[PDB]
Parts: structure tokens; sequence; C-alpha cells
């Protein structure tokens, strides 16, 4: 049992990263700094841009320490993709946005106590 990295921490990170990202996202997608479009360079956008990949590589890492989370990790990946996709535009695109949202809802289904509680047992 390669307990180099903490599973509860990495699992918690996974949700926190995704759920916090959702918050960073909403803050960004909701508050278009200039009233219409949002600047892709804004700290929020940059945060999310980082988040997207920072979580992406984390997801790849996540799946290294555990194989059965593939659905969760993939969902997370889907979320990162959508996040990147949205924020890649000056103005937020409703369809992709709502997709991003659909993706997180699913993610939260997992994070709200599917395998997590069993994963981070003791």
């Amino acid at each position: 049992m390669d307990e180099y990295s903490p599973k509860r921490h990495d699992v918690a990170q996974l949700k926190f990263l995704c759920e916090s990202l959702y918050d960073e996202g909403i803050a960004t997608l909701g508050d278009s700094h200039h009233g219409w479009v949002n600047d892709p360079t804004s700290a929020v956008n940059l945060q999310l841009n980082d988040l997207i990949e920072h979580i992406a590589s984390f997801v790849m890492s996540f799946k290294i320490k555990y194989p059965d989370d593939g659905d969760l990790s993939e969902l997370v990946e889907e979320y990162l993709d959508d996040t990147y996709t949205l924020f890649s535009s000056y103005g937020i695109n409703d369809p992709e946005l709502q997709r991003w949202q659909k993706t997180k809802e699913r993610l939260f289904r997992l994070f709200s106590g599917e395998y997590i509680s069993t994963l981070m047992k003791t």
C-alpha cells in the first residue's frame, strides 16, 4: 500500500478543487469584469485556467493512486475541459456553460457521498 500521498487528502482535494473551481467559475462567469464579456486574463480566469490543468494533472495522479474512481476522475476531467472551453471565450457561452454545470452536478453526485465516504474510510 503505497501511502506516499494521502488518499483522503487527494480525494478531498478532488472535490474541493472541483467544488471550489465551480465557485471560482461562478464568480468569474457571473461577474463579467466589464459588464458584458470577462477578461480571460483576470485573476479568476487565471486561477481557473490553472485550476483546470492543475486539477487535470491531479486527476491523472488521482487515478494513479486509485483505479475505481475512473468515472469520478473522468467527470472531473470533463468538468476541467468544459471550464477551459468556457473561459477560453471573452464572453461565456450558455450551452457550454450549462454543459459545464451539468458536468459539475454529476461530479457533485459522486462527491456528495457516493464512493468518497467508502474511499476515505478510516
